[PDB]
């Protein structure tokens, strides 16, 4: 039947076992899902050499995903947009012709614990029931500071497609965007001001 995910029981690539052991409780709390046989799920991680709040400032900007995501032609939130749970954005994604479109709902926004997440609720694409959660975590060792970003998703595997291809597609999109997040925020952190 329906199973529970095991992301919180395995070390994701781009993370040390030591980092994982510090995060296992957060991964269980924020990055676990009950999924059905038609579904798949994944957890991705990205180490960033920047302070938490520098990374969180970018991560939390629901109305501006283009700041850290690839292939975003536009993101409209209308007027008068306030950042509250339930608010939506219309993203236009230029990774093909015609451009894919996605209407996405802000599911979570916790500025204290640095948790956010969204659900895809419309548009033209093949990621039915896509939902993701992103958490941001600070690390310290001998006065040195860095950040780990964790991002997990659940999504329906579209008819005609394998779970492997579905996971490869979504994993690559999320991974490459976490890479852009790392570049953008490390640049911010490096230049300060
Ligand atoms: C890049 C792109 C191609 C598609 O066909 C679907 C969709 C338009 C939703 C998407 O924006 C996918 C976005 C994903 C998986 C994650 C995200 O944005 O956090």
């Amino acid at each position: 039947l329906s199973t529970i995910t095991t992301h919180h029981l395995t070390v994701p690539p781009g993370l040390t076992p030591e980092e994982f052991q510090e995060l296992s409780s957060s991964i269980a709390e924020f990055h676990s899902y009950r999924i059905n046989p038609g579904q798949c799920s994944s957890l991705l991680a990205q180490r960033i050499h920047a302070p938490v709040e520098t990374v969180w400032t970018v991560v939390r900007r629901f109305d501006k995903p283009q700041t850290y995501k690839h292939f975003i032609k536009s993101c409209s939130v209308g007027e008068d947009f306030r950042m509250t749970v339930g608010s939506t954005r219309d993203v236009t994604v230029i990774s093909g012709l015609p451009a894919a479109t996605s209407t996405e709902r802000l599911d979570i926004l916790d500025d204290d614990r640095h948790v956010t997440g969204f659900s895809i609720i419309g548009g033209e694409h093949r990621l039915r029931n896509y939902r993701s959660v992103t958490t941001v975590h600070g690390f310290e060792r001998d006065g040195e500071i860095w950040t780990v970003v964790l991002e997990s998703y659940v999504v329906d595997v579209p008819e005609g497609n394998t779970e492997e291809d579905t996971r490869l597609f979504a994993d690559t999109v999320v991974k490459l965007n976490l890479q852009k997040l790392a570049s953008v925020t490390e640049t911010l952190a490096r230049e300060a001001g």
